[PDB]
């Protein structure tokens, strides 16, 4: 009955969506912390902002998205489009939500208004990331140009956008880190990730996946960046060297979202059909399997 | 057009730690 799956912005928890409500899970050590069994038709995707007691949630048809005090245990704010809701992203001030060709800011208050619309191209993956930290509100998605990241600061809106040519095609993947300092992208031919400066849209790093086509699912950072995971269409996920000086290949293998572990040497994997995998890596690459564990029941 | 609708009174108000860590 599982629907969606998502990290937190620092990867301290996920949030499921299910056809009969949400879960909230403590990621490493793997905890269940809520669940809803309340919500009959169900959420398409859950957002959270860090371990604060709200979640947005986008409805059964995923035309309206709601607002939930868990601490309240109620929907305080609802927001109905006349499209698709396909992501949603928060932070402290800021309600950003993501249709398949805008992104729509509204502030974050206790009656939402609109603030900035953003076209983007066809975006039915709903891609986009939002930095929370106090001190930087960067918003990056696809523009217009297909294959390319417009970055905007949302607390200087009056700026001309920093445009980013990551690839030549469509875009499958964009993870930012936890300093909102760098984003790493990918297309839907997935043989290069390719890591872009924040403040600058400046290439930093491009690592090889393969000269064979394998489609991403998802992309990660490490606490400082130095390392990031990255998950594939075929039972597969590699971890990659990140501030290495050359061009490099994945670090380590094995065989669903990923991010690293509470241990700077733990690395976290949760699929689509309810299982949880804890691995652990060597300086060199040896992969364990320390968790394994059906987290739905 | 999207349709703001708010449904409890008071505050919007941050509480970070809800979601302790076991």
């Amino acid at each position: 009955g599982l629907l969606y799956a998502g990290f937190n912005q620092d990867h301290g928890c996920f949030a499921c969506g299910m056809e009969n409500g949400f879960r909230v899970y403590n990621t490493d050590p793997l905890k269940e912390k809520e669940k809803q069994e309340f919500l009959e038709g169900g959420v398409g995707h859950v957002e959270m902002l860090f371990r604060c007691n709200y979640l947005a949630l986008v409805g059964g048809g995923k035309k309206k998205v709601m607002i939930w005090d868990d601490l309240k245990k109620k929907t305080v704010i609802e927001i109905e489009f006349s499209t698709e809701v396909k992501a949603v992203k928060l932070r402290r001030d800021r309600i950003v939500v993501v249709l398949d060709s805008m992104i729509k800011v509204f502030t974050f208050t206790h009656n939402p208004h609109q603030l900035h619309v953003f076209e983007t191209c066809y975006n039915p993956k709903g891609l986009c990331v939002l930095c929370p930290n106090s001190n930087n509100s960067l918003l990056a998605f696809p523009g217009t140009h297909t294959g390319h990241v417009q970055l905007v600061d949302l607390a200087s809106t009056e700026k001309p956008p920093v445009d980013i040519p990551a690839h030549e095609g469509v875009l499958s993947c964009i993870a930012l880190n936890l300093q909102g300092t760098r984003i790493a992208t990918a297309s839907e031919k997935g043989t290069l990730i390719r890591i872009f400066d924040t403040s600058s849209g400046h290439l930093i790093q491009e690592l090889r996946r393969g000269s064979q086509a394998a489609n991403i699912y998802c992309i990660n950072f490490n606490q400082d960046a130095s390392l990031i995971c990255v998950s594939s269409d075929h039972g597969t996920v590699h971890i990659f060297a990140a501030e290495d000086p050359k061009s490099k290949w994945s670090f380590s293998k094995f065989q669903c979202i990923c991010a690293f572990g509470t241990e700077p040497n733990a690395v976290i994997a949760i699929c689509a059909d309810g299982s949880y995998y804890k691995f652990l890596f060597n300086p060199k690459g040896e992969c364990i399997r320390d968790v394994y564990a059906q987290f739905l029941e």
